[PDB]
Formats: C-alpha cells, sequence, structure tokens
C-alpha cells in the first residue's frame, strides 16, 4: 500500500537531500512535519516528508500506527511481530520517494520518534546501500538477535532518549549503542536528562548539530 | 596543462583543469612506487573526455624512489624482503604528508572532500585507502587499483569516514598479488563501507582495459 503525508519542498527549489520523518504510535505525519518546518530554514537544499503510517491506530482513531499494540502488557512481542509486517510498506515508500526526487539512500536521512524510531532502525539497517544517517528519538532495536544476520548497510546512527521515559525506557537506546558499535556502525547516544517520552530541546539541538555535520 | 610546486612538504605535479572552465569535482591520482604524477595524469586525460567538470591532479610522492632515481616513492621498500614491515612504517610516515597535500589542495581550489575522489595505483592505492579512510569528512569515493589495506587492525580503530570504495585488481598480478584486494573487500564491508571489487581476469600489475571501464562507469555513477 502507498503511503502519503505532508511534505515540505527544498527552500531552494531543487532537493539535493531528503529527510523522512516517521511518527510514533497514535500520531501522524502532520505532527512530525513540524520538525521539518523547524529545520528547513537551516537546510535549504533538503526536502522533508512525513508519511502517515499505514493503519488507523487501534488506540487513537484520529492517528496512525506502523503496527498494532496490546495494552497492559510489556510490548516486546507486539514489536517483534509488527516490525516485520510494517517493513515492506516503509521500504516501498522509500523507493517511491527516490523515484519521485531522483535521489537515493546516500542523500537520505531517516528520522523517527518512538514506534517510528523503531521502524527507522529496522528498515534503515536492512537497506542494501547505506543511508546518509538514521536519527532515532526514544526507540530501540526490535529483534536485535536477527540484526547480525540481516543487517545490510551501516549508516551512522544518532540515538536520542529521555532518561525519565516510562513509555520506552531509556535502556532501549543505552543497550542499542554498544550493539550497533559491535556491528560496525558509527553510533552515538545523547540522553536528555529529566525528560520523558518526548523530544527535549536539548535532544532537538543535538540532532540539529548532527544534521549540520552531514548536510 | 599546469603544475603545483621535516617541514611543510608541498607536493608538485601535473594538473588538468576542468574542460568546462569551472570545476565541480576533483580527482586526485596517486602513482605507484617508482612512478610519478606525469604517468598518472594520463588517466586524467582519458577521463576528462567523459567528465568535463572535473579537475585532475597527480602529485609526485614526496621522496625519490630508492630503486628508481627517476621516479618517486610514497615510502621506501626493501624489495628482496617481505614488505609488511616497510608498508606499516611507511604508510604511517606518508599519511600526514598526503593529508596535508589534500588540505592544501582543498584550500587552493575551494573544492572539499565531498567533491573529491581519491584514485591510486599500487603503492598509491595503498595510500588512497590508508589516508582516505582516516579523513574526518568523507570523500565522494576511493578507487584503489592493485592495492591492499596496510594495517587492517589499526584501520578498525582509526577509520574516520566511510566513502564508497571500488577495488580493482588483476588476477595474474605477481607484484601485489590479488589476495590483497580479495581480503580487503570483506574487511571494508565489515567496517561499514559500501565497497565493491572487480577482478581483471588475465591481467597483471597494471590497469587492464576492463578495470579502466569498470572505474569509468563507477565515476559516471557518482559524479
Amino acid at each position: 500500500v502507498k503511503l502519503s503525508g505532508p511534505m515540505l519542498p527544498a527552500v531552494s527549489g531543487a532537493a539535493k537531500s531528503l529527510v523522512v520523518l516517521l511518527h510514533g504510535y497514535g500520531s501522524d505525519g502532520r505532527d512530525l512535519i513540524a520538525l521539518g518546518q523547524f529545520w528547513r530554514d537551516s537546510f535549504p537544499d533538503t526536502m522533508f516528508v512525513a508519511p502517515n503510517a499505514p493503519h488507523v491506530c487501534g488506540g487513537n482513531p484520529f492517528g496512525y500506527e506502523w503496527f498494532p499494540l496490546d495494552l497492559e502488557r510489556d510490548r516486546t512481542l507486539a514489536r517483534l511481530a509488527g516490525a516485520e509486517t510494517a517493513h515492506p510498506v516503509l521500504d516501498a515508500f522509500l523507493a517511491d520517494l527516490w523515484a519521485q526526487t531522483g535521489l537515493g539512500p546516500a542523500d537520505t536521512i531517516l528520522v523517527g520518534f518512538s514506534q517510528g524510531a523503531m521502524m527507522a532502525l529496522y528498515t534503515g539497517l536492512r537497506l542494501p546501500e547505506p543511508l546518509k544517517a538514521i536519527i532515532a528519538f526514544s526507540g530501540l532495536i526490535v529483534a536485535p538477535e536477527k540484526l547480525e544476520a540481516e543487517i545490510a548497510s551501516k549508516p551512522p546512527v544518532l540515538l536520542i532518549h529521555g532518561d525519565l521515559d516510562d513509555v520506552v525506557p531509556v535502556i532501549g537506546s543505552e543497550t542499542a549503542l554498544p550493539k550497533l558499535i559491535d556491528l560496525g556502525i558509527d553510533a552515538r547516544l545523547h540522553i536528555s536528562q529529566g525528560s520523558g517520552h518526548t523530544i527535549a530541546q536539548d535532544g532537538l539541538d543535538t540532532a540539529t548539530a548532527f544534521l549540520r555535520e552531514i548536510l
């Protein structure tokens, strides 16, 4: 199924790079394209696109989900199952975008929040040529045991997480850091002290700085 | 046409300006042991027909070649002995020289690492990999003809950027045997480089027509 969602064309009229923003459970692309609005002033040759996830969110009918979740449970198993169902849809979206813009994985940064960060890492690391970068806010690695076997490229990864997160506990990103480093990825971690399941100002600043290094 | 020209060592050698008059990219060509930039700039002349917005530069290595006083060496070799030690010390001594040359070239032309492909043959290929992968901002690409990875354990700890890499090597090479690039390929992939390998069947220590065509097609992909 084709995804769509809001997009912001490059300020300069001809994109040379692409940032794909992936929302979290119960959110939508309109929410995430605000990050794009924030950054576009700084990165005038960059196009920003924020697809809506493929299904209506079970818990919030006004938003979307990459995959379904069960409540009052540790959500480990829902993630495992769901990341593989969502993967082909996100992968095909990326192909469609590259067809429409004449760009490719090397010109592209996948940025996600929460469930979207989980997808960014799952789909991003399976692409056969490397992205420019992955930025994962408040996620984790779904099926880390499968990753050694299935990892297809090693873009640099920035993991950003609030330490008081009681939705996706910070150990998600703290365990991910050594795992990706063990796999050959240039991974970095930034912990937003005192923040929960959100993008803190300090997290956003860290990400902007990283974007400045690579764009 | 043209020519640039311990202490701040400044490298000389031929340069071809971009055919179009305004360079958008830069190919640096690194010669082998006992060769010179004049030799390698001929690859530049061939490629400038296909890449009219590319400037080509072929520096002479910093030392007279111990085995051929009419050429140059990036570092000395003792040809009668196993070359492992000489390469290890030598690449480490040559690295800062090449790194400074690149810095000086970028400052002189106003192009940078992302506009630049480092291309080497033999000892120059060894240097292209050794210096190229230690640059803090990635090159557009490295092309290594008939080289290998000097100090693969050091590279693990020191790799600083991950440009795409194309290795090209002749399978009849008895000077730098083909194993050099065959073992290189998986090491580079393990480090996270998008690396490829093309073997020129039936060719020795040279650039075969098919190696040249493979390289030209790769340049067309990324330029």
